[PDB]
């Protein structure tokens, strides 16, 4: 197994972020750490994902340099909740693992850890320096918090 680029846990044993996986060894690495679900945010599916039939790919396509749509975030949350309900960890990736990935990660903290948007964005940036760099990305988290209370 080979650790995928920019990989790190946000919620130990439950949720992790990563850059674009592109080799069979990347997916095998995820499976070894218990990450049985991969939420893919890129415009196209990541290469060689089918090498590991045991890993479930969840395609939630979000255009490059754009924020996630409200319904997409709700779906992301649902996916993480159901996976963790089965004792399985989830990994979420985009192209670089900072923008779209960072926004999703922060949104789960808002929902699952009850954090305010600002603090959720700060924690993600602390764990993964460089995350949620754009205003639209921050905006996505704040509006999610607004409809999550």
């Amino acid at each position: 197994g080979v650790q995928p680029p920019n990989f790190s846990w946000v919620l130990p044993g439950r949720l992790a972020g990563l850059a674009l996986p592109r080799l069979p060894a990347h997916y095998q690495f995820l499976l070894d750490l218990g990450v049985r679900h991969l939420v893919s945010l890129t415009e196209r599916g990541p290469p060689h994902s089918d090498s590991c039939p045991g890993l479930t790919l969840h395609r939630l396509r979000i255009p490059d340099f754009c924020p996630p749509a409200p319904d997409q975030i709700d779906r992301f949350v649902q996916i993480v909740d159901e996976a963790n309900a089965r004792g399985e960890a989830v990994g979420v990736h985009c192209a670089l693992g900072f923008g779209r990935t960072g926004t999703m990660l922060a949104c789960y903290l808002v929902k699952e850890r009850g954090l305010a948007a600002g603090d959720a964005i700060a924690e993600i940036r602390r764990l993964r320096p460089g995350s949620i760099e754009t205003y639209e990305q921050e905006k996505a988290v704040f509006q999610f918090y607004q409809r999550t209370k």
